[PDB]
């Protein structure tokens, strides 16, 4: 039965916006129509804005509680079977308010992403409202088992936490000739936010391993605070015609397609979109054993896992792939297999289709 | 039964942070124990703050969420009865998720000022947060009964809204320190100075006045329209004739002889109560909760709104009688001890609680 489904997060933040508006689109192929309830296609797509009107009494801009009202408005007026949040905060406490307003049934789904464990660790006084969020959830889901046990030591709700794992939606000569590449040339991929938890550090102390080794640029993809900590770590190392400070970037995918390696050298990943993208692409992966990256890459079959600040050992895999073909096409081929299984958007999608048909 | 109860407000907003305030101090001076939640001498009087950050996963810092988290914090760590939120928005919604989270019951009192009618007019679309606000508070008081009426008829929550009103020198020095001669009429305007204030109306009166006498205006405190204030004021050259004061004000109401206050739209106007209690009589618009402060030829006069011409009227009738303006003035204060008395309101309000505790 065709449903009518609400879907409100940041309308695209890396991962879970990308995530979440190609759900949405997918759902809509199958007959589903589709309600996006963000700030910010198909003919069952819509969008409803949340606009914040602050002109006086209140301090801080209201957005919650306007984006809180908003999904009643919206649940009402399309009269809506679902509203799906992504984000515990402020989505999941929002879509509650919302529900309590309409005083109708709607069923309330809830995607963690990681976000709840991040804010949390800023501000552990937080630690309830999660969990009422997650309670006030008729289904919750996690984009790895390894944040759902971490949302289970952190948060302790009384609410089953699903795992639904993240999902994904030629030309290399021209492309490297675009950047300047030689056809010579090994090439590193590295694709995130920069933000402290990603150790760009550590990725530069591993490729400049790796250029004193062989014939290597890194493609250094996205912005962020520690940014300015890269080039100075770049500098510091004499690596600046080496390195593509690429910052974010259009078509990703061309990036990918012209790699050889991709890492991912986290502290903190709950599950990694980008080791997918770079899977698709046919590059192979090494990770920190954190968080939900195990899940994505296995060691040693599809990809290798390290220890976290591990250079030494991280420049060692590296290595291994990059020398040989056989490695990294077996490697290569692990990954393109868990890509058409477990990490399949026709899985996935039908796994939230699942969801929301129980509750309908 | 003494009791512990839980105050947030934003809390100097002028008003409405004056009356939460106090209210809380006059409650521990009866010895409850009150624990203020907020942004931000006595010891059964604590204060909670609330710090708001984005972290980079947030869009906007979420106030809203953080305070509904202190509060349920607050609330089981010391086991409140109460939590008495000022406004309805966001306030009243911050009570009630924390309430939802609480595994205690907890009674929530809402007292409305008047600034859900401000954020309605601004986004109508906030009508029915605003109505499950009302609606999902244990019990709701208002600062008049005009309010009361007006959220009625605006928002249509199905709630009862409660009448619990507001409560409350070397004059020579004072006019000296700011150049006030002793032969010099001394009108007086405080507020925060937005358009329904109707400043430029108690400057076109003022003009009408000292074109008729000698006279000074304080217009006291800031805001957007200080700018169109000041402007009027150069375009009737009454520069020499005017003080602006920012805030520090009962010096002020001390010397001065007549007080304004024109509103096109005010719940109660608490500067009133300041005003009467310095000895210094009032004109006010027929609006609001105004008519419910003044009594019309006793207490002081009313108008309506934007009527300069029956304004200055009033206004020279005060000024020269001195007769009148000592009538009005002790009746006034007579009002004060009586209707607006803390000891009054203050029990009124500790009804309320002794119900729900
Ligand atoms: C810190 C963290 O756990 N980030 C995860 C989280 O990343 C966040 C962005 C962030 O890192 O704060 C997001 O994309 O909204 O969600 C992604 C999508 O499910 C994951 O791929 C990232 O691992
Ligand atoms: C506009 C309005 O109704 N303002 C009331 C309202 O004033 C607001 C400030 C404002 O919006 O004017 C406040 O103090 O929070 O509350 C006061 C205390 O109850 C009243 O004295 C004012 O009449």
């Amino acid at each position: 039965r065709k449903l009518k489904i609400g879907i409100t997060c940041y309308p695209s933040v890396g991962g879970s916006g990308i995530i979440a508006t190609e759900l949405g689109k997918q759902l809509a192929e199958k007959g589903h129509e589709i309600h996006f309830i963000t700030s910010s296609y198909h003919p069952n797509i819509h969008f409803h804005e949340v606009e914040v009107n602050q002109y006086a009494v209140f301090k801080y801009p209201p957005y919650d509680l306007t984006l809180a009202s908003k999904i009643a408005e919206v649940a009402e007026r399309e009269n809506l079977d679902i509203i799906h949040a992504h984000y515990a905060l402020p989505h999941a406490v929002c879509a509650y308010l919302a529900k309590q307003m309409l005083k109708r049934n709607i069923g309330i789904v809830t995607t963690l992403h990681g976000t709840d464990i991040t804010v949390l660790g800023y501000d552990p006084s937080l630690k309830d409202l999660i969990r009422f969020a997650i309670e006030s959830s008729d289904r919750v889901t996690a984009v790895s088992s390894a944040l759902a046990a971490e949302t289970y030591d952190l948060i302790k709700p009384e609410k089953k936490i699903e795992t639904i794992y993240n999902f994904i939606d030629k030309n290399t000569a021209a492309i490297k000739e675009k950047h300047g590449i030689l056809p010579d040339e090994k090439v590193v991929i590295h694709v995130s936010n920069f933000r402290k938890v990603k150790r760009v550090q550590d990725v530069i102390r591993v490729f400049r391993n790796i250029a004193g080794k062989t014939k290597a640029k890194l493609l250094l993809v996205g912005d962020g605070p520690e940014k300015s900590t890269a080039c100075e770590l770049i500098r510091k190392y004499g690596l600046e015609d080496q390195v593509l400070m690429l910052g974010n970037q259009d078509r990703v995918e061309d990036l990918y397609s012209i790699s050889d390696l991709k890492l991912l050298l986290s502290e903190k990943e709950s599950f990694g979109l980008v080791l997918l993208e770079a899977m698709a692409c046919g590059v192979p992966c090494i990770g920190t054993n954190i968080g939900g990256i195990p899940e994505v890459i296995k060691n040693n079959v599809s990809g290798f896992l390290v220890d976290v600040g591990d250079v030494t050992a991280a420049t060692a895999r590296a290595m291994s792939i990059l020398e040989d073909e056989q490695l990294s096409n077996r490697f290569t081929k692990a990954a393109i297999e868990m890509l058409e299984n477990e990490f399949s958007s026709k899985k996935i999608v039908s796994q939230y289709e699942q969801i929301y048909a129980d509750l309908a």
